[PDB]
């Protein structure tokens, strides 16, 4: 029995939404191909539970879902079984808009309409390109796109695989763009999980050493991601950096990984320093030659 | 285990639909110790609009009202049938025949009018409890679902029974009984296979039932109470519909098919639940179906109920 119990009634519907729209698809064939209608196409349920099943769900909500052929065909080429997409999200609440779903293993982010609006506009040429490399790139991973009517208010929600690894602990993050210059502010130093920026790790002469070899996939990746994104006339997006120190975690293996769950996670070499796993992605992408070149150049010179 | 719920009609499509996702959202709620009266004014809608999608089987656009759900899904377990079974006896394959059976035939789907819906919300509070104190065993309709469909702005009641007839053995004599005092069937319903015959029909006939006096009283103690409770609420002119098995001519029928498809009598008294067979000093071997059908639609109830008693009881030996 699920519940969809959750701290907030727009969790719950998310939870009841993706139970019902994977369902409602595990009765829809898999098509030989996708067709430019599908890249224009929605689900859209309406709720008005008078008197019944009110105990964690509201009785009147809406649920809407867009091009959900689109976003099945994309969980399938970056490896994920709808099941266990459907079981991530509703087995119990996301948990702390940003969220996570509880095993940590997709992220939950609430966007606006002209998120939504230019996914729209993106998605045709980020599926053809999905196609074409293989799945293996350092973009986000759009899983699913939906829309909550709740009380009345309209809040748009997408997901994606997380960067970060859903077991092992980041020890520190960096958002890094290339550019300007950006730091983290005195508040920002504050919280346990800081995020800091290009002039940081800069400053910092931290480098990340991955050895000659997972630096040629990961450059190769971030050259072909770089040159599409430009391709499509889009900027301001990071590359996020998360280190996890194998030593201090360990005071069920330390630096254990299974790779085609941690999808971005590299081992640290071992002619290198310190011990520990990087992950490591492209981030928010939803908005030129410059930046793209700047961008590549900055992360090149971080891998040694 | 893909469901495709493909169908002739886009209503039945939805029916299927609508089933299916019912009771797969049932089975995520708990089941309460006790219904609250909240529970019979209850009910649950969905309201579809598909862009670009899903459009092969399914309407784009379409709604589906269960109504007093909570009910219906204990009615269905005092009755013994398990929900999903309910639910893959509906969607495995489309209804056929508005007076639908499931493509198994154990369940009935008739399409009501709304002031049928109104009365079933009437009477719905009595006839539960009367389920629950007569343990389910009753000639009366055993109620499964009610549900409103919509498609193309246009909306159907429809209320799900048990099948009064067996899910396997053919029905090759039928009546509508009321014990009116002139009820015959016209020479245009004589002409169909199978007939709807009445009671006069019966009476002329000189037909008769040898179930045997033990299956005959407990037969008439069930009539008996079920009737005293219809007369108790407003209801009147419902009938004892009959159907009669012939052992014999179904044996040599199957015979007669397996030599086509070329080029017993037995029942689980579990499933078909009205079947009653006859004594073994009977004519020929035969199966009977009997049971109480249209007591929703509504010389008063009290006379009716003590007429149709009378005449039901001089029916069987
Ligand atoms: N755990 C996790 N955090 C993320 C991920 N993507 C972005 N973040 C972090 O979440 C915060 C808010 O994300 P943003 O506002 O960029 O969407 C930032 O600190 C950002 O670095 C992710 O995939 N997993
Ligand atoms: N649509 C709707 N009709 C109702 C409801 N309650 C009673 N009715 C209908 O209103 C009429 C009178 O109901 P009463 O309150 O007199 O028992 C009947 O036709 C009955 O079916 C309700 O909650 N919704
Ligand atoms: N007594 C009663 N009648 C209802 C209720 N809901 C609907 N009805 C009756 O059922 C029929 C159809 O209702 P609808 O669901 O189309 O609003 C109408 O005759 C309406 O009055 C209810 O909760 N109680
Ligand atoms: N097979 C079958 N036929 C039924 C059942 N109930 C009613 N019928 C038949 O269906 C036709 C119309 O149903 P009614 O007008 O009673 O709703 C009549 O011929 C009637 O005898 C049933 O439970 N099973
Ligand atoms: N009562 C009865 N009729 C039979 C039997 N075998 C054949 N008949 C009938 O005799 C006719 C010829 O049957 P056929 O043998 O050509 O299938 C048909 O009317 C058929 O129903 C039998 O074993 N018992």
């Amino acid at each position: 029995v699920k519940l969809f119990r959750a701290s907030e009634p727009i969790l719950s519907v998310l939870m009841w939404g993706v139970n019902h729209t994977i369902n409602e698809l595990s009765n829809v064939p898999v098509p030989v191909m996708l067709m430019p209608d599908d890249f224009k196409a929605y689900s859209k349920i309406k709720v008005d539970n008078h008197l019944f099943n009110k105990e964690n769900l509201p009785s009147r909500f809406k649920f809407k879902e867009y091009c959900p052929m689109v976003f099945r065909n994309l969980r399938e080429r970056f490896g994920i079984d709808d099941q266990d997409y459907q079981n991530s999200v509703t087995r119990s609440a996301p948990i702390n808009r940003f969220l996570t779903t509880y095993d940590r293993r997709f992220v939950i982010k609430t966007v606006s309409s002209e998120d939504v609006a230019e996914m729209h506009n993106i998605l045709k040429k980020y599926h053809q390109f999905i196609v074409e490399c293989h799945g293996n790139t350092l973009l986000p991973q759009f899983l699913g796109m939906y829309r909550l009517t709740v009380d009345g208010v309209e809040t748009y929600m997408v997901v994606t695989r997380n960067v970060f690894s859903h077991r092992l602990t980041v020890h520190r993050k960096y958002d890094l763009k290339g550019s300007v210059a950006r730091e983290a502010s005195d508040k920002e130093k504050a919280k346990d999980l800081p995020t800091f920026k290009d002039n940081d790790f800069l400053n910092e002469g931290q480098k990340l050493h991955v050895g000659e070899e997972s630096k040629k996939n990961f450059l190769e990746k971030l050259k072909r991601d770089v040159e599409f994104l430009a391709q499509l006339k889009i900027m301001d997006y990071s590359l996020l950096v998360g280190i996890h120190d194998v030593d201090r975690a360990e005071q069920f293996g330390p630096g254990e990984f299974d790779p085609s769950v941690d999808v971005y996670a590299m081992k640290s070499h071992e002619s290198s320093p310190k011990k520990e796993v990087y992950f490591m992605a492209i981030i928010d992408i939803l908005t030129p030659e410059q930046y793209s070149k700047r961008f590549n150049e900055f992360m090149s010179n971080i891998l040694t």
